[PDB]
């Protein structure tokens, strides 16, 4: 119920130059 995927709780997920 309601999965949060930001770049393994990171953020800013968005082509972010390899972002993980």
């Amino acid at each position: 119920k309601n999965e949060s995927k930001y770049s393994n709780t990171f953020i800013n997920n968005a082509y972010n130059m390899s972002i993980r």
